[PDB]
């Protein structure tokens, strides 16, 4: 065909106004800007696609290039990161951007940007919040223009292929984003190239995603069925290498009804029945024993209280009438610096991040949200986390991905009260793809992230591996008692959080 | 309508079938090997009979090496209700009561003294794998063995079959397969290939004619050619094989050396499919190098050469052994080195590492590839051998390898050179089989460095197993131009000076897809 060289601000934002879909290119769309001087010689070599598609980080790419370019390994980075720097956002399409996404439209950004340079470039700049979902080429282990990514894209963010227009400055980029029936805008400085597309008709791993998840949820199904009341094992690591049943704890299964929202009605019903009959229940405050295994003078916790109410709120077993004296005791319990502390017993004083995180998000959720009494242990989280404080876990939960896990669940549930929280946040996770290797902590992220807005395929990719053969993924260990340094965990655990990262990317 | 078998019991009448056909597929359990499932432990808590720990799905992870015991037994103690402390005895006393069926061990070894083709196919956890490999010694009647661990395939899933056909150009019509599980002989019936099911006191022979026609090979002639490009065209452009050093095995942030010449000889040492032109290319730099002095080579060119730096026997060694079997040097100018490095030992009379004797040092790595030169030589018998011989296998049998040796920091390298000596001299090594090939057993992906990968998979071929496993991971680090990442072989020990290069990386990777191909 021919395009129609597009010159009037007026005629774009008519031919923009007819498409409800708008994707993004990040280079010289959004971004403008010894040896070898041009760093153009980089980008071009092969070795960069390893790089894109997040095979290899910057460090590897770089020697890689060192060799292939007979250039010092220190100069290419010098370089690499000076360009990085230099980067600057194009004022006109990110109006454009806030515009379209003031009229309620769909915004996805596509861009083939490295892992580590996307973690920066989200910290430096603020037109992120305009996107619905970002689909980055290092979190995809794909690129454009391999038409991968492409029908990824499409199937992902389930986009109808009419009244989405796709705008890029690279002419291959658009011409396969093309054949998929998506209008394409090339941006040129001077003008656009605006090329109208019918679509309408109708990825390649549905087939094997689809059984292994049916496999997954038939085991776990199994598993709760048969032990409503969910199992754990006790060891001395995270792994629950050697362990032992205990099953005499009731916060697992709070945590699974919390966490896994595809359960059948039955389990669910089942499950929370256990909530509910729970001996260790004084009141409103739940113990995280049964009596059977109450280690005598052993308080009731925040951490318990605070999920089963939550969740019963939620599911309509406990009126806020019921609960906002339960909630008035936990305000009660602040320590001498104002934080809110995790036992009901002035004799054990402990504070937790997490455990703050989820009485935070039962007040948010009952109206105290606003209480002048939750603001230190508010700013406690807050700079947990900005103070990168997390990576030593916290006192009950050594894992640094499960509180920015539960914080995620705050922050995007209550994001008018905790804008401030959503971009370190991701920064956080971003950072954090793909370095570990427990299934758990990778569906954490995998979750995270998507809630946040972008999507974490690697993870995806790499938890489908670690399924066993029953459909079930291996034990992890959750929480600990820290002065034991006693892990709890279960399969259970594991499927179910895996299950629900996969059920969020479907 | 259903074909019926001929049902074998004279002992005469099962040496006439076998002997009509040109290979036989041996399984390891309830035909090489029985075995004791029941164990009523100071327990009685949950299971008694292994056989439900074998049955269970997660086995089917274990058998393909995707999860070890520990990890695949705290799995079925939560399925099967079983502390995991009882599971574990159940299994240790079931492989305790391990035995051979004479009956069929002597059939293995009669088909192998009729020069047949022999080769096994099992389903076995690395761990066991490693383990048997030790207790028994029919391994010996095998031309090549296929097991699930090793292979990341298991039976009846018909992929294992169609590799094994593949990988061992084996010609279903004149191939027979014993087994017991009747659902694994179907399978091979459907490929072409003669079924004997071995009961107690029955044989089940069902000849099949076969005749009706892997499929990872178009993925993998494509990666060969883009390696095999790659590196040709490195070394056209710097036959003096290039090399970078830094602070780390990762060679992160390596800066250029290429001013020594053993990556050089490593590479005319090691890769064996290099085009003719590089040979010559890549010969002629060691022949016309500036630390030649006599026949005893120096590892760095004159320029770089510190103040007062001898030469060394890891150098002369490879750099004489490539020349001696490339017919470019007689033994008769090559012997009177070999005496100097004679003289060479310190007082426990192991070889040292330098000609110097204010330098002394020693290395199993260095011993190693002397030792090769001298049994090459015919030095193989010399009386002042054998010390320096028994501190190459203390440094195998005290599995010492694990810590590395003095300048090669990765266990798989001494393992590696170990076989070539192993392989390539049985009659003199006999000791070092079994040892060595159980070590690299239990390191069958125990590591990433595609290197690394690469130089277990030659060795393990070299022994008679086939690991495809580091095989296939072997295939993902290829970056995107066909060469493989750098990685740092040997060290400076004094100053922690990792030597490397991305031609040595491709060289080791290539010569691994090579030798499996
Ligand atoms: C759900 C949750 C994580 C709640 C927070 C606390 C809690 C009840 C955790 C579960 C396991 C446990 C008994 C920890 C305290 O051990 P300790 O015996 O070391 O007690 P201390 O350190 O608090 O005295
Ligand atoms: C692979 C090979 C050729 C091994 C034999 C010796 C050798 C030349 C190793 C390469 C690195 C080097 C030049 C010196 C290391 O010894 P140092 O300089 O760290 O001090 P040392 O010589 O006293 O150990
Ligand atoms: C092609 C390119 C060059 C350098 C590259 C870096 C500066 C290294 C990182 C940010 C991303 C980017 C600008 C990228 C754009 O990606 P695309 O917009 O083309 O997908
Ligand atoms: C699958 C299996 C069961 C138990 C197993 C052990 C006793 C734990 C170890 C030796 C090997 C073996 C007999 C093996 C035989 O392999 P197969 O002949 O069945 O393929
Ligand atoms: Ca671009
Ligand atoms: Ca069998
Ligand atoms: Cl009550
Ligand atoms: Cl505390
Ligand atoms: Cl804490
Ligand atoms: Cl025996
Ligand atoms: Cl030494
Ligand atoms: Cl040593």
């Amino acid at each position: 065909l021919t395009p129609e060289l597009i010159t009037s601000l007026q005629e774009l934002s008519q031919i923009l106004d007819r498409y409800d879909t708008i994707v993004f290119d990040l280079g010289d769309v959004l971004l403008h800007w010894k040896g070898i001087d041009d760093v153009r010689k980089m980008v071009k070599h092969p070795v960069w696609q390893d790089l894109e598609k997040g095979l290899i980080n910057q460090e590897f790419a770089l020697t890689a290039l060192s060799c292939e370019l007979e250039t010092p390994c220190s100069k290419l980075k010098e370089m690499l990161e000076l360009s990085i720097a230099s980067l600057q956002v194009n004022p006109l399409m990110v109006e454009v951007l806030r515009v379209l996404h003031k009229k309620d439209k769909q915004i996805y950004c596509l861009s083939n940007v490295d892992l580590e340079s996307f973690s920066y470039l989200y910290k430096q700049f603020d037109f992120w919040k305009y996107f619905d979902g970002i689909y980055v080429s290092a979190l995809l282990q794909l690129r454009k223009p391999n038409p991968d990514i492409f029908q990824y894209l499409i199937s992902s963010a389930s986009i109808n292929t009419k009244s989405t227009i796709f705008i890029d400055d690279k002419s291959e980029n658009l011409q396969e984003a093309a054949n998929f029936g998506i209008s394409t805008l090339k941006y040129n400085k001077d003008n656009f190239e605006y090329t109208a597309i019918e679509g309408g008709w109708p990825q390649n791993m549905t087939p094997e995603i689809h059984k292994k998840r049916t496999l997954g949820e038939d085991y776990l199904n199994l598993r709760l069925r048969k032990f409503p009341f969910c199992k754990s094992f006790v060891s001395n690591n995270v792994e629950l290498i050697g362990g032992e049943d205990f099953s005499k704890e009731i916060f697992s299964t709070a945590v699974i009804l919390h966490s896994y929202t595809s359960l059948p009605d039955d389990i669910i019903a089942s499950m929370c029945h256990e909530i509910l009959n729970h001996d260790g229940q004084n009141k409103l405050r739940w113990c995280f024993y049964k009596n059977e295994a109450r280690p005598d003078n052993f308080p009731d916790d925040l951490n318990t209280t605070s999920m089963v109410l939550s969740f019963l709120l939620n599911h309509n077993k406990l009126t806020i009438e019921k609960i906002i004296p339960v909630a008035e005791q936990m305000i009660a319990n602040r320590n001498e610096e104002g934080i809110i502390q995790v036992y009901f017993d002035d004799n054990r004083p402990r504070i937790d991040a997490i455990v703050a995180i989820n009485v935070l998000y039962l007040m948010h959720q009952i109206g105290y949200g606003e209480r002048k009494e939750l603001k230190e242990t508010e700013a406690f989280v807050f700079d947990f986390l900005i103070s990168k404080e997390y990576l030593k876990g916290t006192r009950y939960y050594p894992a640094p991905d499960v509180f920015l896990f539960f914080l995620s669940r705050l922050v995007v549930d209550f994001p008018d009260q905790f804008e401030k929280f959503h971009k370190p946040l991701t920064e956080m996770l971003i950072t954090r793809v793909n370095c570990s290797t427990f299934p758990l902590e990778r569906a954490l992220r995998i979750i995270a992230l998507k809630k946040l807005g972008i999507v974490n395929r690697v993870d995806f990719l790499k938890l489908l591996d670690t399924q066993l053969a029953d459909g079930g993924w291996p034990v992890y260990g959750l929480f600990i008692a820290p002065r034991s340094n006693t892990y709890f965990g279960s399969r259970e655990l594991s499927t179910a959080f895996a299950l629900e990262a996969l059920h969020i990317l479907s």
